[PDB]
Parts: structure tokens; C-alpha cells; sequence
């Protein structure tokens, strides 16, 4: 039952895998592991090993693999990060110490093809539209990404795309403020899930400009050129903000209106124009859903609402639990053996 593996050294790190993937060879890092292109030779495709870094070094880091090995052992969508496999070299939880995922190779993500450049209409309606349909799965799971940026969309030479959970931060050869919802950036601690529908309008804007939509140098020069492409929050708003400081700050500035959209984005689709308006929308109570983003006549060519599935209840408890770094260990241990393979199809 158990497959052999074999031992190299890659980057100044060991790799010990099963010998089904072969020639692997990096791609890039961040901050939670190490990725590598290999040929899996179960399938004959490549795939994207991540070697997880330091797995169990502290309670955060082995809540923090746990975290994300559940979560991707549930993703089965196709615009969503899916596991093929989830391996360890140990034989038992004693020796537990290295934890790899695989999932289908996809070769670049949205840092790399914006290429600081204009891609067509055609391509941005492709290109949004997976990304919602993505959203809408993982939003009906009630789970939210808040981190979506161009890195964690991965993108084959199909023109396919996935979200991915964490994307290459470094790239064996783009700030994320700029995508971040002004709720992240004013520390709300409660968040709608059209958090990561403010992420999709940034990225949407950058597509069809070739240009970075609030390139602010920090948060509160992001929230500067938020403001002046929205305005200021109106009086609807403001009945919703508790915080005395961040309300009597936002009152205390010189009040700005929205812009025309239409004169912002000049030459874009009306229809692209349109849903910009309704992402781009400060307060995120009045943003457009996933779901009724994909009905938007924007996507025409593509919605179809019996081909835009939706997620199997997640369970999200373990989230308010404290627990030893040997107990989140062996919580990840049982989720190694318990994985099923998707069929090969
Ligand atoms: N997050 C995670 C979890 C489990 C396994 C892997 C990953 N992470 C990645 C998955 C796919 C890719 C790419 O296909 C890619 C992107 C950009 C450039 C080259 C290749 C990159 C990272
Ligand atoms: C599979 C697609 C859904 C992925 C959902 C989780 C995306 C990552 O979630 C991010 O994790 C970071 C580090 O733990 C946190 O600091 C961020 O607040 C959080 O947005
Ligand atoms: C310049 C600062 C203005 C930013 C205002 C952001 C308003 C975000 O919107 C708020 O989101 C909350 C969820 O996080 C909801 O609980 C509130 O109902 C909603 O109005």
C-alpha cells in the first residue's frame, strides 16, 4: 500500500516524494512552503507539489496546516484549487514531521499575463467570469478568501483559471494592498463576503486598462485614491459605523463625490462599466454577490445558471478551538489518511 520514495535536494531543502512524480523542478515559494512543476506519472500530467515549511513549529503554524489541508481536501470545483494527492514519507504519527500537497499543474498566474498590459474584451469577460464562478462556490461554503490578488489566480495556457488559496510570491524566473476591500484595511473584524467582490473590480479594472487601479504606497494612501475614484461615504453609510474615531475621521474629510465611471474607464465596455460600478461600492452591503455577478448581461456569452454549482456545507468549528501543537499534528495526521483521490477523469 504504502508507495517508495525517493530523496534530492532542491533550493537548500530535502525532498523526499513518491516516486509517481518525477522530474520535479521549482517554481517559486511563499510564505506557508515551496512549489515544484512535476510529471505525474499516474496521469501522465504534471502537477504542482508544495512542500509545506515547518509545518508543526509552533500552535499557529499546525493550526495553520490543518486549516488548509481541510480546506482543500473540500474544494472540488473547477475554478477552485483542487487536491490530486496529499502525502507524507512518514509511517506513522511519531515521526509526522513533512506535509505535500498536489494539485494540477496550471504554469502562470495574473501577475504574469496582466504582462503590464491590455488584454482584449473577450478575454477579460473569460477571465472575470471564472473567477466568479469560483467565488460563488467557495462564498456558499461560507468561506471567504480576503486575500485575492492577482498571484492567487492561476491561469493555463486554456485560459483556464483557478483560484488558488496562496499563489508564488517568489518566482524562480505587485503589492496585495492594492486589492485589499477599505473594510480590511480599517481592521472591521467582521467581514461580508463581498470583501473579496471589491478584489475582483480591482483586478477587472487593471485587465481592461493595463493599469493598477489604487496603486496606493500604503493603506491610508490606498484608502486616498479609493476615496477619490467613490467618494466619500454618504449619509446611508455612516449609520452603519460604529466606531467613533474612523467615523468622526471619515466626517472630518473634505467631502468628495463618485466619479463617472464611464469617463474613468473610457473606451471599456459599457456593459464592463456597469459592473465595475456595482464591485467598486464602499459600503459592502450595496456590492454585487458572485451569484448575481454571473446574471450580469457582461456575461451573457458565458452564465449559465444550471453550470454554476454550488459548495457541500463546511464545517468551521475547529476555528474557535485551542489546542496542542501535538493535538493539530495528529488532527492533520487522520486527514492524511483519510484521503480519497478523485477519480481520474
Ligand atoms: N497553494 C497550493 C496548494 C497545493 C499545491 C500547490 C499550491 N500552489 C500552487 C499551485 C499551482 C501553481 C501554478 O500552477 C503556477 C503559478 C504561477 C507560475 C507557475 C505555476 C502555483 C502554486
Ligand atoms: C481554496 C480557495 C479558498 C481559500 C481561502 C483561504 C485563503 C487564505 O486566507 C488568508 O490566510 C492568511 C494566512 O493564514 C490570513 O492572514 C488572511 O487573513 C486570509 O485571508
Ligand atoms: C474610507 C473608509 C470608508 C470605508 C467604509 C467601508 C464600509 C464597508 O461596509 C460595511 O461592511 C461591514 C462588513 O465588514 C458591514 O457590517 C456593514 O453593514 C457595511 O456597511
Amino acid at each position: 500500500e504504502r508507495p517508495t520514495f525517493y530523496r534530492q535536494e532542491l533550493n537548500k531543502t530535502i525532498w523526499e516524494v513518491p516516486e509517481r512524480y518525477q522530474n520535479l523542478s521549482p517554481v517559486g515559494s511563499g510564505a506557508y512552503g515551496s512549489v515544484c512543476a512535476a510529471f505525474d506519472t499516474k496521469t501522465g500530467l504534471r502537477v504542482a507539489v508544495k512542500k509545506l515549511s515547518r509545518p508543526f513549529q509552533s500552535i499557529i503554524h499546525a493550526k495553520r496546516t490543518y486549516r488548509e489541508l481541510r480546506l482543500l481536501k473540500h474544494m472540488k470545483h473547477e475554478n477552485v484549487i483542487g487536491l490530486l494527492d496529499v502525502f507524507t514519507p512518514a509511517r506513522s504519527l511519531e515521526e509526522f514531521n513533512d506535509v505535500y500537497l498536489v494539485t494540477h499543474l496550471m504554469g502562470a498566474d495574473l501577475n504574469n499575463i496582466v504582462k503590464c498590459q491590455k488584454l482584449t474584451d473577450d478575454h477579460v469577460q473569460f477571465l472575470i467570469y471564472q473567477i466568479l464562478r469560483g467565488l460563488k462556490y467557495i462564498h456558499s461554503a461560507d468561506i471567504i478568501h480576503r486575500d485575492l490578488k492577482p498571484s492567487n489566480l492561476a491561469v493555463n495556457e486554456d485560459c483556464e483559471l483557478k483560484i488558488l488559496d496562496f499563489g508564488l510570491a517568489r518566482h524562480t524566473d505587485v503589492a496585495t494592498r492594492w486589492y485589499r476591500a477599505p473594510e480590511i484595511m480599517l481592521n472591521w473584524m467582521h467581514y461580508n463576503q463581498t470583501v473579496d467582490i471589491w478584489s475582483v473590480g480591482c483586478i477587472m479594472a487593471e485587465l481592461l486598462t493595463g493599469r493598477t487601479l489604487f496603486p496606493g504606497t500604503d493603506h491610508i494612501d490606498q484608502l486616498k485614491l479609493i476615496l477619490r475614484l467613490v467618494g466619500t461615504p454618504g449619509a446611508e453609510l455612516l449609520k452603519k459605523i460604529s466606531s467613533e474615531s474612523a467615523r468622526n475621521y471619515i466626517q472630518s474629510l473634505t467631502q468628495m463625490p463618485k466619479m463617472n465611471f464611464a469617463n474613468v474607464f473610457i473606451g471599456a465596455n459599457p456593459l464592463a462599466v456597469d459592473l465595475l460600478e456595482k464591485m467598486l461600492v464602499l459600503d459592502s452591503d450595496k456590492r454585487i454577490t458572485a451569484a448575481q455577478a454571473l446574471a450580469h448581461a457582461y456575461f451573457a456569452q458565458y452564465h449559465d445558471p444550471d453550470d454554476e454549482p454550488v459548495a457541500d456545507p463546511y464545517d468551521q468549528s475547529f476555528e474557535s478551538r485551542d489546542l496542542l501543537i501535538d493535538e493539530w499534528k495528529s488532527l492533520t495526521y487522520d486527514e492524511v489518511i483519510s484521503f480519497v483521490p478523485p477519480p481520474l477523469d
